[PDB]
C-alpha cells in the first residue's frame, strides 16, 4: 500500500512484539515454577514479573528526549532488537539463577521503555493531521492485539512444548521482524527511499501548516498545574488495575481457578479482547453522543472516565465475591476489562485535549508517573496472596477497587479540558 500505511502495519508488528515480549512471561511463570521447574518463593516471582517496569521507568522521558533529538526509526529498531535478544538468552539466564533473570527483566525494561516516544516521534512527520487518527489507531492496536495473541499463543505453546520454546520463539521473530523494520521504514518522508512524489508532496503539505508555528516544545514547562496531576493520577490509578490484572491473571487462574495451561492461557486474553472490542465503539458512541447532546466538552470527559473507571472496579470486587467459580469469575474479570475500554475517550484523550502540541511531552510525563502500579502492584499483591489465600486475593482485588474509585473521584473533581493558560503559545 501507500507508504504511511506501510509504517503503520509495520508499526503494529512492532508493537505486538513489543506486548508479546512483555506478557509471555506473565504465563510462562505458571509453568516455570514447582510445586524444568524451579523452586522460586511467593515474593520471588512478584519480583520476577515487576523488574520490567524498572526499566520502563527509568528509560521513558529520556527516551523521548532521544527520538526527538536523533529520530524514531533507528532509536524503535535497536529497543525491539535489544528487547527480543534478551528474551532470547532469558531461558539461560533462568538456570544462572534469580538474579540473573531480575536483571534480564530490567534490562528488558529500559530496552522496551523507548519504544513509545519513539514511535510518536515518526507520526509528529509520517501523519497528516486529518488523518492522525486512523494512523494511530493501526499503529497502536498492535499492542493490545498482541497480548489479546501472546496469552492464548504463550498458553499453547507451554502445554504442548517446554516453556523455554515460548522465550526462543517470541525472540527469533523479533529479531525476523527487525530485519524488516530496518529495511523498509525511514525516519521520515524525505528520508524514504520509495515513496512516491504525490505521497511526499500531500503529507508535507498537510503538516506544513503545524511545523510552520516554531512553537511547540521550546522547554520543560512549570507543570505545577493541578489539571494535570488529576488526569496524572487517572492514569495512574487505571494502570494500577491494569498491570495487576496483566501480570496475575494467569497466575489467578491457575492458582484459584485450577484451569489448564492451555485454557489458562484461551481464557486470559478474552478479558483483553473485550476491552479492545468495547475501546474501538467507545470512539463511535462518543460522536453520537456529540452529534445531539449540547454537554460541555468536560462532561462526555468525566461521564466516560466513571464509567470506564469504575466499571471495572465494581466488577472486581463482584469477581472477588464469587471467587473460585470457573464459570462467574472468569465473566466477571472480562466485564471489568471490557468496562474499562471507556477510559480511552474518557482520561487518554483528555491529554492532548487540555494542550495541543504538548501531547507528547505531558503523556509521556504521565506514562512515566502512572508506571509506578507496574513497579508496586504486582510483587505487593504477589506478597499478599502467599499460597491459595481466597481471602487476600479478595483483599488484593479490593485494594485495586478502591484505587480505581480514588483516581475516579479525584479525576472528576479537578478534571479542566479548555487551555492551562501556559500551553496557549
Ligand atoms: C485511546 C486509545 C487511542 C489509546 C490506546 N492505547 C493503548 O496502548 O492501550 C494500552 C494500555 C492503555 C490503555 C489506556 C491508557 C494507557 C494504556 C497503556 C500504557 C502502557 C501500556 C499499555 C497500556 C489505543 O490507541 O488503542
Amino acid at each position: 500500500c501507500s507508504a504511511r500505511y506501510n509504517l503503520a502495519i509495520l508499526a503494529f508488528f512492532g508493537f505486538f512484539i513489543v506486548y508479546a515480549l512483555r506478557v509471555n512471561l506473565s504465563v510462562a511463570l505458571v509453568d516455570m515454577v514447582d510445586s524444568k521447574k524451579y523452586q522460586w518463593d511467593a515474593e520471588t516471582q512478584g519480583w520476577i514479573l515487576g523488574s520490567f517496569f524498572y526499566g520502563y521507568i527509568i528509560t521513558q522521558i529520556p527516551g523521548g528526549y532521544v527520538a526527538s533529538k536523533i529520530g524514531g526509526k533507528m532509536l524503535l529498531g535497536f529497543g525491539i532488537l535489544g528487547t527480543a535478544v534478551l528474551t532470547l538468552f532469558t531461558p539461560i539466564a533462568a538456570d544462572l539463577g534469580v538474579g540473573p533473570l531480575i536483571v534480564l527483566r530490567a534490562l528488558e525494561g529500559l530496552g522496551e521503555g523507548v519504544t513509545f516516544p519513539a514511535m510518536h516521534a515518526m507520526w509528529s512527520s509520517w501523519a497528516p493531521p486529518l488523518e492522525r487518527s486512523k494512523l494511530l489507531s493501526i499503529s497502536y492496536a498492535g499492542a493490545q492485539l498482541g497480548t489479546v495473541i501472546s496469552l492464548p499463543l504463550s498458553g499453547i505453546i507451554c502445554y504442548y512444548m517446554n516453556w523455554t520454546y515460548v522465550f526462543y520463539f517470541f525472540g527469533t521473530i523479533g529479531i525476523f521482524w527487525f530485519l524488516l523494520w530496518i529495511w523498509l521504514v525511514s525516519d521520515t518522508p524525505q528520508k524514504h527511499k520509495r515513496i512516491s512524489h504525490y505521497e511526499k508532496e500531500y503529507i508535507l503539505s498537510s503538516l506544513r501548516n503545524q511545523l510552520s508555528s516554531q512553537k511547540s516544545v521550546p522547554w520543560v514547562p512549570i507543570l505545577k498545574s493541578l489539571p494535570l496531576w488529576a488526569i496524572v493520577v487517572a492514569h495512574f490509578s487505571y494502570n494500577w488495575t491494569f498491570y495487576t490484572l496483566l501480570t496475575l491473571l494467569p497466575t489467578y487462574m491457575k492458582e484459584i481457578l485450577r484451569f489448564n495451561v492451555q485454557e489458562n492461557g484461551f481464557l486470559s486474553s478474552l478479558p483483553y479482547l473485550g476491552s479492545w472490542l468495547c475501546m474501538i465503539l467507545s470512539g463511535q458512541a462518543a460522536d453520537n453522543l456529540r452529534a445531539k447532546w449540547n454537554f460541555s466538552t468536560l462532561c462526555v470527559r468525566r461521564i466516560f472516565s466513571l464509567i470506564g473507571m469504575i466499571g471495572p472496579a465494581v466488577f472486581l470486587v463482584a469477581a472477588g465475591f464469587i471467587g473460585c467459580d470457573y464459570s462467574l469469575a472468569v465473566a466477571f474479570l472480562t466485564i471489568s476489562t471490557t468496562l474499562g475500554g471507556f477510559c480511552s475517550s474518557g482520561f487518554s484523550i483528555n491529554h492532548l485535549d487540555i494542550a495541543p502540541s504538548y501531547a507528547g511531552i505531558l503523556l509521556g510525563i504521565t506514562n512515566t508517573f502512572a508506571t509506578i502500579p507496574g513497579m508496586v502492584g504486582p510483587v505487593i499483591a504477589k506478597s499478599l496472596t502467599p499460597d491459595n489465600t481466597v481471602g487476600e486475593w479478595q483483599t488484593v482485588f479490593y485494594i485495586a477497587a478502591a484505587i480505581n474509585v480514588f483516581g475516579a473521584i479525584f479525576f472528576t473533581l479537578f478534571a479542566k479540558g479548555e487551555v492551562q493558560n501556559w500551553a496557549l503559545n
